C-alpha cells in the first residue's frame, strides 16, 4: 500500500556523470562507452548566446579545448562532433560503469526520473513528466545543464532527456540524447516562452485507478460518458484530449478495478465540476497528472483493495 | 528554479542490496563490510508471526539455512546473530562496494530517501519523512521488507531506516539499523495501529520559504506573531509545536528571504484558519511537511554527492 512519486534508482546513471568544461563554461556530460554527450551550448560565451552559429564556434575548437573530468580523473578527448543540439566528445577510455542503455525520444505525458547534477556530481533524483507543452517542471539551478532524464524498466537505462535551458516561467527545456529539442525551443537566448500548459488527462485517469486499487472510491459516481462528451467538458478545464489510444491503454487498469474507462471519465468530469470538498485522493488535494498508466501498474499491487 | 520532492542519489545504497531467503520467505538485506542486515522476521512462518520467540526460532537455524544472493552471486553465511529486531548475517566476503557509512537513528520530522527493493533488486527511490506518529507513508508491496532509508552527508551514507511492516491503514513501520523500531510497534502479527498523526510545522515553514525563494509570495502578509500564540494555533490544527530550536534552524532561510520566522508563522496561521482560497503553493493545494529546512537549503543551493 501507499502511492508515492517514485524515481528509478539512479546508480546506473550516476556512474555516467562527468564534468565538461570549455573555456569558462562548466556543465555536465553523460559518459557512455567512449563518448561523452553534453549540450552544445558548452562552447558558447554569454555574449554568443543570442544568435550562436554552432558550426562556426565548433570549427574553432580542438579536442584539447574540451576538459572532461570523471571523478578525480581527467579524460582525454580524441574527437568531437555535433549532432543537432548535442556535442559528442569521443574520449580515449570507455566508461567501465556503462550500463545496458538505449536512447529513446518520449512523447508528452511520459514520465521519467531526472538525476540533477552540478560539476559532474549528482545532487538528487526526482520524477518528472514531459508536459503537453514540451517543457518539464524540473528543479534546476545554473550548472545543471547536461543533467539527464531516464527510465530503467529492467536493467536497461533508456535515456530520454538532456537538460539545456530554463524558460522565463521557471520551467525547463531540453533535448533527447540525439540532440533534438522537445518542443519549439532553440538553444538561443532569444525570446522564447512555454505555450499554455494543459493537464495530462490519461495520467489523471491512471492515478484515479491507482486510488481505487489502494482502496479509495469516494469520487466514483453512477454515471458514464461518451468519449466526445468527456473531451468537450475536459477541454474547458484545460485538460488534454483523451484519445481512443488513451482509452485502450487504460484497459488493464479498467479490468483490474472493474471500472470501465468511460465510467472513470465520468468520475473525473464530476471532480472537475465539484472539486474535492475537503477530501484528498492518495494524499493529494489536486488531481495528479505525473503518473502514467504504466507507472501505476508498476507501482500498485495487482490485487485491488476490495 | 523549480522545487521537487527530491531523493538522494541512490547508487551508493544500490551496491549494498542483496536478497535474503530463509525457507519460503524472501526479503531484502543490506550488505555492508562482511555483514548482511535484514528484518529478523525473515525466520518466521505465518504461524510463527502470531507470537514469535525469535531466540527460539533462530537457535534452530544454521548458517546454510540463510541463502544470500548479491546479484547472481551466492554469498556464504558464516555466522548469524540478532540485534533487537534485525538479523545480522556474517558473510565470508566484504562488500567491495561498501560506501563510507554510519547508522543513525532519526527523529520524527526528519526526512530520508527510501530505496524500495524486491528480491534484492532496487525498484524505486522516493523521499519521505518520519511522521510524528513514527510511521512513514511509504509505497511498499509484499517483498519490500529490508528496503532501507538513508541520507547522504558529504560522501557518507547515514542509514536510518529498515522496512519491516505495513500497518492496516497502509502506512509503514520499521527500525533503525540497530533494529530498534521507530514507534510503539512490534514485529508480530497482532493488532497494531498508527496513532493520530500531526503535521510537521518546521517543515511546512521550510517549504513556505522554498515557495518564496521560487517566487510564490501570495500568502505573505504584514503580520507577525509570538511563538506562544503560534503554538496555541498549531495545537488547535494538529500541528507539531514549534520550538525555539526550530526557529533558530529556520534563521538562514529567514535571512535570505527577509521573512522572519514568526512573520512566516503569521502566514501559516492565516493559511490554517482560512485555507488557500483556490490558490496553490509550489503546485500543491495542501501544506507540504516532508521538506526539512536543510532539504530546502540543499535543493536551493545545489549540494552534490
Ligand atoms: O538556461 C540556461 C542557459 C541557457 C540559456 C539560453 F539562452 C539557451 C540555452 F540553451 C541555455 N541555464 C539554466 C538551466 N537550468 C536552470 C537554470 C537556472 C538558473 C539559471 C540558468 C539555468
Ligand atoms: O507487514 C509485512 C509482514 C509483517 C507482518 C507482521 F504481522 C509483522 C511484521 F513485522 C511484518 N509485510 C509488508 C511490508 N510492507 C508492505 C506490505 C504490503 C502488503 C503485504 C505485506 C507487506
Amino acid at each position: 500500500s501507499g502511492f508515492r512519486k517514485m524515481a528509478f534508482p539512479s546508480g546506473k546513471v550516476e556512474g555516467c556523470m562527468v564534468q565538461v568544461t570549455c573555456g569558462t563554461t562548466t556543465l555536465n556530460g553523460l559518459w557512455l562507452d567512449d563518448v561523452v554527450y553534453c549540450p552544445r551550448h558548452v562552447i558558447c560565451t554569454s555574449e554568443d548566446m543570442l544568435n550562436p552559429n554552432y558550426e562556426d564556434l565548433l570549427i574553432r575548437k580542438s579536442n584539447h579545448n574540451f576538459l572532461v573530468q570523471a571523478g578525480n580523473v581527467q579524460l582525454r578527448v580524441i574527437g568531437h562532433s555535433m549532432q543537432n543540439c548535442v556535442l559528442k566528445l569521443k574520449v580515449d577510455t570507455a566508461n567501465p560503469k556503462t550500463p545496458k542503455y538505449k536512447f529513446v525520444r518520449i512523447q508528452p505525458g511520459q514520465t521519467f526520473s531526472v538525476l540533477a547534477c552540478y560539476n559532474g556530481s549528482p545532487s538528487g533524483v526526482y520524477q518528472c513528466a514531459m508536459r503537453p507543452n514540451f517543457t518539464i517542471k524540473g528543479s534546476f539551478l545554473n550548472g545543471s545543464c547536461g543533467s539527464v532524464g531516464f527510465n530503467i524498466d529492467y536493467d536497461c537505462v533508456s535515456f530520454c532527456y538532456m537538460h539545456h535551458m530554463e524558460l522565463p516561467t521557471g520551467v525547463h527545456a531540453g533535448t533527447d540524447l540525439e540532440g533534438n529539442f522537445y518542443g519549439p525551443f532553440v538553444d538561443r537566448q532569444t525570446a522564447q516562452a512555454a505555450g499554455t500548459d494543459t493537464t495530462i488527462t490519461v495520467n489523471v485517469l491512471a492515478w484515479l485507478y491507482a486510488a481505487v486499487i489502494n482502496g479509495d472510491r469516494w469520487f466514483l459516481n453512477r454515471f458514464t460518458t461518451t468519449l466526445n462528451d468527456f473531451n468537450l467538458v475536459a477541454m474547458k478545464y484545460n485538460y488534454e484530449p483523451l484519445t481512443q489510444d488513451h482509452v485502450d491503454i487504460l484497459g488493464p487498469l479498467s479490468a483490474q478495478t472493474g471500472i470501465a474507462v468511460l465510467d472513470m471519465c465520468a468520475s473525473l468530469k464530476e471532480l472537475l465540476q465539484n472539486g474535492m470538498n475537503g477530501r484528498t485522493i492518495l494524499g493529494s488535494a489536486l488531481l495528479e497528472d505525473e503518473f502514467t498508466p504504466f507507472d501505476v501498474v508498476r507501482q500498485c499491487s495487482g490485487v485491488t483493495f476490495q
